[PDB]
């Protein structure tokens, strides 16, 4: 037996928008310390990696450490019957090939109840190993994402450059170029080590920012020749995090 | 002869694009107490029926009576050229094969006029007989809307139980099910009423309940009443006016 | 060298949203007093015209006279990765074959560069005579926008007819037909309806062509419409302070 529940359900239905545009399926393992999430793409360029404590949510109960199966396209449509202001519950026995996802409304007249199949992956999951980058940018989510969304108006690729002063996004395709720099001051912030010059596909940064909506801040690593991380904190319960590999 | 302005005119917008999307082509009957419209979809699973009492008219004239043969997409194309807070006024003469359209902008200073061809119907019209309701459920109209929407992600039917305490709607597909449960309000401030003579349990296909529900924009609350192996009626009170009221056959092997 | 900076560059991206439905590719001819463009649709149906005074900028500098080649569809696109509260800077150097697009983000923090490639065109520029028109409507824009929408669902073609006390717009098509008649205000300027009628003046043109001009809406509260027998069609936007996009369309026969 596993019980879940979260008061602002809408968390979790911006986590399932963050997510099933990058993954069909994914595996969500659940234990006493809460829910925990890792896959890459299915062209196997990024991973994303997600933690929801379970001291975050309002009640949480987790007996048996499981594995569940899911298709993250399904999860993300039936939390669509969720009211933006419900109460979300989600619950699964021992055995079971079922998630059970409750949604109680604000008023406490009307009760949604879904139960979802789940599927059975076989993820044996590898992740990045922690370290210490030397390139992080603090900056608001919302102007990376345009930033990501403009420059993907000019080519496919960005080269990202990170200098003391500041930061600059360059891209280059059939129409010209543009390069976008960003300084030091909705602050924006760097801590350099040492510079850098990395070069990532557009298309999965898109796919990113489709987390925009979790947190006001982002926070890009870079180290040269490793997987960018970009993270959204999700505040007083985890972190939404993705790796890109570079492009060469 | 016929001419009728109208109290608002909007409410002839959302009495368009709550039909078009159902029945193609229908009658108008109009008389002197009024405008009615009855007409089955092509598919013949669902009725609707729609009253506009001329005393709910600004002003009101029909010297005889009259079936319009109406394209309803048609018409809805023209009701799209009218502002929101147009004055709407219905005309046709004594040798109409045209109906005419006239919208006053509340400005004064613009006046539209258009004629739609209309077209000859030989609608026999049929109707379900008036009768009492094992059950009958009051809500909230955007509830119930959203209720058919959430569902229709889950499976194409709806199984409707209602028992006393409250109601239950619930489908089945491919990626697991769904119910979902209504309770009456006993402390109001939006309310969810329910009068049961006896227990009912009904499916239908929510494909129609998704068109009945264009009419959402009509009216704050729906009423749903409901017997045994016969037509559900949905029905949203036009106020003052009359009303918009659709029967869905239910489903069976 | 050449050098332009607009601190409202809201306004440059409105007037490129105002063209590239209409035009792929225009040549920017500059000078000291500023810039003008001028060109036909693909079709050769249609002119459109663009002014913009010098004086209308903050800062304007312009060495030498100037054809540049555009492709508008991309000068469109590169001024959407501009904020609508951006300050917006051209650039082109002496002897260069690109011009750079320079945004400035209102917290100083962020500066976009874009290099836009130039195109060789061979633009040997004419235009319509300067002339006083028989019929000139001065009304609120974004009247005209619902007269153009509303009517393209009638018919491809309107008919505009000015007579004395005003101006009727006139469709028809497949489901009927419909006219629209205006007529002169007796609260502001930006909402009345001003008529100057030397004599009456009937024209018929292409529905599809005024909707690709009123495109150009969001420039100014006003539109002017001149007309003669059997000539084009003038429809002018005021860029307040700077210029003016004016469009012109052949009669229809």
């Amino acid at each position: 037996m596993f019980e879940a529940r979260l008061v602002q359900g809408s968390i979790l239905k911006k986590v399932l928008e963050a997510l099933k545009d990058l993954i069909n399926e994914a595996c969500w393992d659940i234990s006493s310390s809460g829910v925990n999430l890792q896959s890459m793409d299915s062209s196997h360029v990024s991973l994303v990696q997600l933690t929801l404590r379970s001291e975050g949510f309002d009640t949480y109960r987790c007996d048996r450490n499981l594995a569940m199966g899911v298709n993250l396209t399904s999860m993300s449509k039936i939390l669509k019957c969720a009211g933006n202001e419900d109460i979300i519950t989600l619950r699964a026995e021992d055995n079971a090939d079922t998630l059970a996802l409750v949604f109680e409304a604000p008023n406490q007249e009307k009760v949604s109840d879904y139960e979802m199949k789940l599927m059975d992956l076989d993820v044996e999951q590898l992740g990045i190993p922690e370290q210490e980058y030397s390139c992080v940018v603090k900056m608001p989510s919302g102007e990376f994402a345009r930033i990501c969304r403009d420059l993907s108006h000019i080519g496919d690729a960005v080269v990202i450059s990170c200098a003391k002063d500041g930061v600059k996004f360059s891209a280059s395709g059939e129409l010209g170029n543009g390069n976008i720099k960003l300084s030091q001051t909705e602050a924006v912030t760097i801590e350099m080590n040492e510079p850098v010059q990395l070069t990532f596909a557009l298309r999965y940064l898109n796919f990113f920012t489709k987390a925009t909506p979790l947190s006001s801040t982002v926070t890009l690593s870079m180290s040269a020749d490793v997987p960018l991380v970009v993270e959204y904190k999700i505040a007083d319960m985890g972190h939404l995090k993705y790796y890109l590999a570079p492009k060469i």
